[PDB]
């Protein structure tokens, strides 16, 4: 589509008997059953998963300027929100979106989305506790970006994060 693009660094969207998908991050559904998750059946050690969105209208990149986030998450028997959570903004060279935008780290790793040097972290405040069920909304100091992210750790008796929903937004006014 023209419009904003949902990315994850991991996605359980490889198996075809899987139903979650990273474009479900931000389609303005808040639907528990259209949900994007890193779930796998053999999680990786390491906790840390990020999901994303590079601002784009009529098909090109766009810088943005947020100070306002809503977050959806989502658990079940393998997901939750997550125990961890960091905002950052992407700070790295031009780019374009991934190939595969919802599994950059496995099957694109040269993208500079995959550099942790090219995302700088955001202080935030969260209007209630980092739960699956709510909405979520963050305020933050405004910034200036063409991709924002969650780079977010699973908590340690599950295996993976899931989300509804990821939303960023302009300043109030
Ligand atoms: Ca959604």
């Amino acid at each position: 589509e023209n419009s904003n693009q949902a990315f994850a660094s991991a996605t359980n969207d490889i198996d075809k008997n899987s139903h979650d998908r990273v474009d479900y991050l931000n389609d303005g559904d808040h639907s528990e059953n259209r949900r994007w998750t890193n779930w796998s059946p053999t999680p990786s050690s390491n906790p840390e998963v990020s999901a994303g969105v590079i601002f784009r209208e009529n098909g090109k990149i766009v810088e943005r300027t947020v100070a306002q986030a809503k977050l959806h998450f989502f658990a079940d028997s393998g997901t939750d929100a997550p125990s961890k959570l960091v905002l950052e903004r992407y700070v790295g060279p031009g780019f374009e979106v991934p190939t595969y935008y919802s599994n950059y780290q496995a099957y694109e790793s040269g993208h500079p989305f995959n550099n942790p040097e090219n995302w700088e972290a955001v202080p935030y405040r969260a209007d209630k506790d980092i739960a699956a069920g709510d909405e979520i909304n963050v305020t933050f100091k405004a910034v200036k970006a063409k991709a924002m992210r969650w780079r977010m750790e699973r908590k340690a008796d599950k295996s993976g994060v899931a989300m509804i929903e990821m939303t960023f937004l302009a300043p109030s006014e």
